């Protein structure tokens, strides 16, 4: 655990290939370089997977609102978009727990 004030943000715009529509979103380079990001796609309202970092998605046992339960955010339908630098320690641990 650390504190820094060097994260900026930038913008990428992504080609949905799942109903051919293109649209743009910022996120912090730092959760995206070195961490897990999601964003979802103003026409087929869903989330996308561009950096896992995190692997928070690969334990196959984890759900995007499991995610947020963990940030905080509350809303949904506000900016359907959501960056993660460093990940919990209670998510973990429910993906390590079969094995110890
Ligand atoms: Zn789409």
């Amino acid at each position: 655990g650390s504190h820094m004030v060097d994260k900026p943000k930038m913008m990428i715009a992504f080609t949905c290939k799942k109903c051919n529509t293109r649209s743009s979103h910022t996120m912090s380079k730092q959760a995206y370089e070195k961490g897990t990001v999601l964003i979802s796609c103003p026409h087929c309202k869903v989330r996308h997977l561009i950096a896992d970092h995190l692997k928070i998605f690969h334990d196959h046992h984890v759900t995007v609102e499991q995610l947020m339960k963990a940030n905080g955010e509350q809303v949904s339908q506000d900016v359907g978009d959501l960056e993660f630098e460093d990940i919990p320690d209670s998510l973990k641990d429910v993906l390590g727990k079969y094995a110890k």
